[PDB]
């Protein structure tokens, strides 16, 4: 069956897990949707499963292979079912290759925008949250469901391309170039960032988190606009400041991808997908607390959405406190522009709530409460934990409350149940 989504029922499947996508993806014209893809997936199981289904949404699956052997297949309107020989067990991990080509679909909800695989001005790249991976991905679409990603990317020597994972090498052939990238911590399947088109690569000096180091590198497309930059020595402040509140960067290197379509900001795993007009200070925050909340600490449904969104934009309230604002001011501007609005329990029912302003802001404020309540001390550790728990493991509203519980005590998770459930705004969190 289907993951079983409060939101969107129909994505996934029960029980998969797959651990790696091995991508071999090639676009002949970038600004074009048209592609081809040669993909295997490494994947795993919760429990036995005879058949593997996969979300894909446009592409036309040519060829599958089970273990290097032929396998059956069949493509439905949304999904690629592969029926194993024999059952996938847990603890037995197998290969899945699937050879398509075709034209990827937008998803749909006129959600703020319709995810999957966008072309415009000579770009191609996706900005997939929600479930838009599928259009140009086969893929366990949910991010209950993490992996790690290997992009094999060949474009006409004109152009280059820019993916999640450390660069590793580049290979020419017959006029066309084919870049490699290695995601080796696992993330959401929207997280896989993917651009193609006219890029440069900047780098930036290695930036060193105690005994961790964080490589540096920004993308540059053509034709920005005038001011779009990251100033320098920035990106290394902010990933101090936020490392030491939630533990230790979770990748290998971080950066952004700035380009010059209209679009809003993308946590894409370690190179942020920033469309110019959402290069903001607070923005290039958000997607970079997000690395931790969202790609490492996934949702287990995307009705929890505000775990992601409440938890990065508070984050910008802390880098506010850490170059000399205050914090509780910040607070007192969420709560004003919150009042005005209608307010909903932070665990979101239907589609268009889980990206609303109570979703960023009733979460953030819900953890001004729980920070106010417990101390600044408390409240570090606790996030340290908390990063700590979720890894490797979806989050829960039900689950953080048990562990707030467990960690910080029963009054403090009755604080935050106080905001974490209720249909009006609770008064604004304020030192006792
Ligand atoms: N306007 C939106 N709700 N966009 C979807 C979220 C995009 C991105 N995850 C962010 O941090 O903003
Ligand atoms: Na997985
Ligand atoms: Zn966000």
């Amino acid at each position: 069956q289907s993951v079983g989504d409060s939101i969107f029922p129909s994505l996934g499947q029960r029980g998969l897990d797959v651990q790696h996508y091995d991508l071999h993806l090639t676009v002949p014209r970038p600004g074009e949707p048209h592609l081809s893809g040669d993909v295997t997936l490494t994947v795993g199981a919760r429990e036995p499963l005879s058949r593997i289904v996969l979300d894909l949404l446009g592409p036309r699956v040519s060829a599958a292979q089970w273990n290097g052997q032929r396998v059956r297949w069949v493509q439905t309107a949304q999904k690629v079912e592969v029926t194993l020989p024999r059952p996938l067990r847990p603890g037995e991990t197998g290969r899945l290759r699937l050879i398509y080509a075709g034209t990827p679909e937008l998803s749909g909800d006129p959600l703020p925008i319709r995810p999957g695989w966008q072309n415009e001005a000579g770009l191609s790249y996706s900005l997939s949250e929600p479930h838009g991976t599928r259009g140009f991905l086969p893929c366990n679409d949910h991010p209950s469901d993490p992996a790690t990603f290997t992009v094999r990317v060949t474009v006409p020597a004109s152009a280059s391309a820019a993916a999640s994972g450390l660069f590793t090498t580049q290979t020419e052939r017959n006029g066309l170039k084919t870049l490699t990238f290695t995601q080796r911590v696992p993330v959401p399947t929207y997280a896989l960032g993917l651009i193609v088109g006219p890029l440069e690569r900047r780098t930036a000096p290695d930036v060193q988190l105690g005994t961790q180091t964080v490589h540096r590198r920004d993308i540059y497309a053509a034709g920005l606009p005038a001011g779009t930059t990251v100033p320098e020595g920035e990106t290394a402040r902010m990933l101090r400041v936020l490392s030491d509140w939630f533990g230790p960067y979770p990748d290998e290197v971080y950066g952004v991808a700035l380009l010059p379509v209209r679009q809003l900001a993308l946590e894409t795993a370690g190179l942020t997908t920033m469309p110019a007009t959402s290069n903001r200070e607070r923005v290039r925050l958000h997607a970079l607390a997000h690395q931790w909340f969202g790609d490492q600490v996934t949702l287990a449904d995307w009705a929890d959405t505000w775990l992601s969104e409440g938890f990065a934009t508070y984050a910008e309230l802390l880098w506010a406190e850490s170059q000399g604002e205050d914090g509780q001011a910040m607070a007192a501007d969420w709560y004003a522009r919150l009042s005005v609005l209608p307010s909903r329990p932070l665990r979101a029912t239907r589609e268009e709530e889980i990206f609303d302003a109570s979703a960023y802001f009733r979460g953030a404020l819900a953890l001004h409460a729980l920070r106010l309540k417990v101390g600044d001390a408390a409240f570090g550790q606790f996030l340290h934990s908390y990063v700590k728990t979720f890894t490797g493991r979806p989050v829960s509203t039900t689950a953080l409350l048990t562990l707030v519980k467990t960690q910080l005590g029963a009054e403090a998770e009755q604080t935050l149940r106080v905001w974490v459930e209720g249909r009006t705004l609770p008064p604004l969190p304020e030192p006792v």
